[PDB]
């Protein structure tokens, strides 16, 4: 029993982290097979970053200009290219700790674990959601660029995020592992801001199913509602719309706990309207929207990884 | 910027996890050097567990009765002993992934990461505090016994917790790595309950310093107070007493943020009395007591591990 914001075990990703230095600038890289991936602004001075021309900056660089350190081993760089906002460095040594892996681009509301690194070394791991405005509520500092976000499926690491920048209000933005930003941001130090954020409704419901699984049931009322009556109320409270795909996805939890997805929607409808009245669900005094249905199932049924 | 409940990177501990089967009963073991440690109730049937005589149960067992599986390798058991509530199994192969490590017993209020495992495989990692009543608010299921809690210091894993049981209200109890329970519990299925829990005051203050570091400052008032005026109020609200050792420990954060420890106590005094008035500190609608001062410093200054 019990419900925590759980991270994926990080060991597979730890074996892939390296430090990448170009001149004065140092950040983290991901070493997979014989390629190191990192954010392209490693090739910028602090001044370049206000208004960089990356293609121009990269012409001036040759392979020996990139210092890649894996522990106390320097990896010899034998090629380099740029793919959108990530730099790819080919090295003459294949990382022997490379796990089976894929590159994926995730959807808003999906979760992943971030392995926060500095100088190629891990500082910690935590669970994050891609927010509907395409930010993540991270804990990331100077030097953390190149830290990656990931899921594990059995023995396979799906890398979905590489960290690039912090935005106003202390939220974070980055790219998929092809260098393509989540959201309309660019890797340049100029005034930018996230769109107004919104609550991931399918995740709140999944969290409510987890509460039921763990014996938190005071918020259950005796009502149903159609998808229309609920989504109408949700729009006003700035809640993302709930689709029938979401209902289908919530299915396994609905069948497990004996509560139809629409009955949970009825219960949540009341909660939003009437407030929690000083009580807590799973020890939180706020509706929680950063657990996907599969996160709840993986947590509550003990799913492991190899 | 940003503040998350962060776990230690788990890779070092992952390399130590194995599965230990005795007859029908299976749970997790920790393989360090040529010894596997696990909870001693692996030698119990379900019926034995209501009222076990462990010494009696263990006489009946020889080395070949313990199936230890490390991945797809069976480790040959060549010795076994019992040390309080943990069983130690000597195997003929030293774990080549054994990190530098120590066994420590932690104090109430101290934090650690739990690597939750089933069948010798990791399911996830999360941060936990030893509660003042000697429980932990875990997320742990059937088969999770043998999962361990730990800290990392540079390159050294300090193992502080081995998981044994769940108590009423869905909280968890276990031993240090010498088999000695935290708190007055015993490894037997009979009615037991945790003492009434209490809020770890030095941790709340450390969390308030983290909020200040990250720009959350609305709860700061213009008052001081002596340690007596505050601790008197705290007793009523069921807050652990704040000692001068705690003040000395809070020192680095006090000097970093420019707020004397007593001024933070003044601010917290008001918070408890007047409530948060529907606002959130670091995005939480509740005072948070599961970050030690060193957790805040390690998170906010980017401390890594090798
Ligand atoms: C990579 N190591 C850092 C990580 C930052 C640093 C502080 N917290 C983080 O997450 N990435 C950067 O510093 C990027 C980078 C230039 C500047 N930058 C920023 O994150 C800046 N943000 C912005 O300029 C804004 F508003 F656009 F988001 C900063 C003010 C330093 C937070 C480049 C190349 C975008
Ligand atoms: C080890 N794999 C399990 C982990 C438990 C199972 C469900 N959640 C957990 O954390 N450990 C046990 O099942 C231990 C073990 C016998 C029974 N037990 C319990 O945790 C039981 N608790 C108690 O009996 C009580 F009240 F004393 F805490 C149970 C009712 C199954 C939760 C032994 C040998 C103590």
């Amino acid at each position: 029993s019990g419900f925590r914001k759980m991270a994926f075990p990080s060991g597979k990703v730890e074996g892939c982290m390296v430090q990448v230095t170009c001149g004065t600038t140092t950040l983290n890289g991901l070493w997979l097979d014989d390629v190191v991936y990192c954010p392209r602004h490693v090739i910028c001075t602090s001044e370049d970053m206000l208004n960089p021309n990356y293609e121009d900056l990269l012409i001036r660089k040759s392979n020996h200009n990139f210092l890649v350190q894996a522990g106390n081993v320097q990896l010899r760089v034998i090629g380099h290219s740029m793919q959108n906002c990530v730099l790819k460095l080919k090295v003459d040594t294949a990382n022997p700790k490379t796990p089976k892996y894929k590159f994926v681009r995730i959807q808003p509301g999906q979760t992943f674990s971030v392995l926060a690194c500095y100088n190629g070394s891990p500082s910690g791991v935590y669970q994050c959601a891609m927010r509907p405005n395409f930010t993540i509520k991270g804990s990331l500092l100077n030097g953390s660029c190149g830290s990656v976000g990931f899921n594990i499926d059995y023995d396979c690491v799906s890398f979905c995020y590489m960290h690039h920048m912090e935005l106003p209000t202390g939220v974070h933005a980055g790219t998929d592992l092809e260098g393509n930003f989540y959201g309309p941001f660019v890797d340049r130090q100029t005034a930018q801001a996230a769109g107004t954020d919104t609550t991931i409704t399918v995740n709140v419901l999944a969290w409510l199913y987890a509460a039921v699984i763990n014996g938190d049931r005071w918020f259950l009322n005796r009502f149903t509602t159609t998808l229309n009556d609920f989504n109408l109320v949700a729009m006003k409270y700035n809640y993302e719309p709930l689709t029938q795909d979401h209902v289908d996805i919530l299915g396994p939890l609905s069948a497990q706990t004996g509560i139809a997805v629409l009955d949970m929607c009825a219960s949540l409808k009341e909660l939003l309207q009437n407030g929690m009245n000083g009580r807590t669900i799973l020890g939180s005094a706020l509706l929680e929207d950063e657990f996907t249905p599969f996160d709840v199932v993986r947590q509550c049924s003990g799913v492991t990884f190899q």
